């Protein structure tokens, strides 16, 4: 019954891949919603066209900002910010999802896909998915980040929805 999305990630406007995600409804249902509704964009506003703002190689790649496009933005569908729904679910490898954020209950719509295991962020990051299928295609987007997190070329969105 978890809800499966993707995302068809591009680099510079050319096709790199896709990405699918398994989403933990059965155990974080307001968080797994929340992130399966910016994918289909049904409340006329989400994921498609956003960037990966910060990609870190053997760390994580974070997005989401579709607001302002600078890496403080984005909203959830819940109107603004929401609660941390739970913390049950850990950074135990690569390929999990989770909240990005700026301090307890400010959960909006910037995520991170880990490529390692992060326990540092337990407690802290609401864990609520994991990568399916394309993990090759996040290691790929790797090249692209850097130490600090700048991207060295523009790692979109293209297309997004729900499987
Ligand atoms: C632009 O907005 C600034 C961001 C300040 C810059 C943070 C920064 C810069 C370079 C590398 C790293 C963090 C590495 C070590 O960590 C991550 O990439 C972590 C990994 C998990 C996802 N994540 N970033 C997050 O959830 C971060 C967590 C965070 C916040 C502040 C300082 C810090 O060291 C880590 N939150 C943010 O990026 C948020 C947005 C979600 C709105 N922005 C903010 O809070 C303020 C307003």
């Amino acid at each position: 019954v978890n809800p499966t999305v993707f995302f068809d990630i591009a680099v510079d406007g050319e096709p790199l891949g896709r990405v699918s995600f398994e989403l933990f409804a059965d155990k974080v249902p307001k968080t797994a919603e929340n992130f399966r509704a910016l994918s289909t964009g049904e409340k006329g506003f989400g994921y498609k066209g956003s960037c990966f703002h910060r990609i870190i190689p053997g760390f994580m790649c974070q997005g989401g900002d579709f607001t302002r496009h600078n890496g403080t933005g984005g909203k959830s569908i819940y109107g603004e910010k929401f609660e941390d729904e739970n913390f049950i679910l850990k950074h135990t490898g690569p390929g999990i999802l989770s909240m990005a954020n700026a301090g307890p209950n400010t959960n909006g719509s910037q995520f991170f896909i880990c490529t390692a295991k992060t326990e540092w962020l337990d407690g802290k990051h609401v864990v609520f998915g994991k990568v399916k299928e394309g993990m090759n295609i996040v290691e790929a987007m790797e090249r692209f980040g850097s130490r600090n997190g700048k991207t060295s070329k523009k790692i979109t969105i293209a297309d997004c929805g729900q499987l």
